[PDB]
């Protein structure tokens, strides 16, 4: 029986989250796509999900798919966006879900896109738990002190609402994903510029693991036969502003 890690989301529950009143059982976009893919295996993979965070807030990802490497979790499935500090410590299946990073702000401010952005000095909000924290600071060089943990689409809404008179932010860097979930609930807000990252979405196993693999020719059976937009659509059909 493997033990699979499963991130204990408290916002952006579509993709994700656990079963009000129990500890192991788990539904949303990212438990369907697993679920299909495994059932597509020749052999049998029992599975146990195990939650992981404080149930408080949104927990650290990369925290999570380090808990692979110390054989806490024999695998995570969420989420979970392939980048590089993470694919060097475990291996992912290819992509089950297109993502990438965006900016959203409100229309009609200094906040064009990601360019613009970095040669202001403005707050930037991102997700709580997001490798977009590290993203921003370490490959694009913004200061920590802009950035301002943001935990769900209420807090991101106060925040563009507020501005950054008033302890709020100019604009938010976050996945496509969730970022369509909150504009189709929040239309005062758009994406400004264009997708300026291409991570996806993947699976996570240990190191040499064939499961990664074998999972990548589920994900090809799965996007051949309709089902990864039948799973999508079952979860992910928003009301567009435009
Ligand atoms: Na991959």
């Amino acid at each position: 029986e493997l033990k699979i890690g499963v991130p204990l989301r408290v916002s952006y529950k579509e993709f994700v989250s656990q079963i009000r009143g129990t500890e192991n059982m788990f539904k949303g976009f990212c438990i369907d796509v697993f679920t299909a893919a495994v059932n597509l295996l020749p052999y049998a993979v029992p599975v146990k999900f195990i939650p992981y965070g404080n149930g408080k807030e949104n927990p650290s990802y990369t925290h999570m798919v380090e808990m692979i490497t110390t054989g806490n979790f024999d695998g995570v499935v969420g989420d979970v966006a392939i980048v590089t500090n993470r694919t060097k410590i475990v291996d992912f299946t290819q992509p089950y879900a297109a993502s990438g990073l965006v900016v959203v702000a409100p229309g009609g401010t200094p906040i064009k896109g990601i360019e613009s952005l970095r040669e202001r000095d403005d707050p930037i909000g991102y997700q709580v738990g997001s490798f977009a924290e590290s993203y921003l600071r370490n490959e694009l060089n913004i200061s920590e002190s802009r950035l301002v943990p943001l935990g769900t689409p209420e807090a991101y809404a106060k925040a563009l609402k507020d501005g950054p008179s008033k302890g709020g932010v100019a604009a938010i860097v976050d996945e496509r994903p969730y970022v369509e979930l909150f504009l189709s609930s929040n239309c005062a807000y758009r994406i400004v510029g264009q997708e300026f990252t291409k991570s996806g979405w993947g699976f996570a196993f240990p190191r040499d693991s064939p499961l990664a693999i074998d999972l990548s020719t589920a994900i090809l059976e799965l996007a051949e036969n309709g089902d990864l937009q039948r799973i999508h659509d079952k979860w992910l059909m928003k009301n567009a502003c435009t």
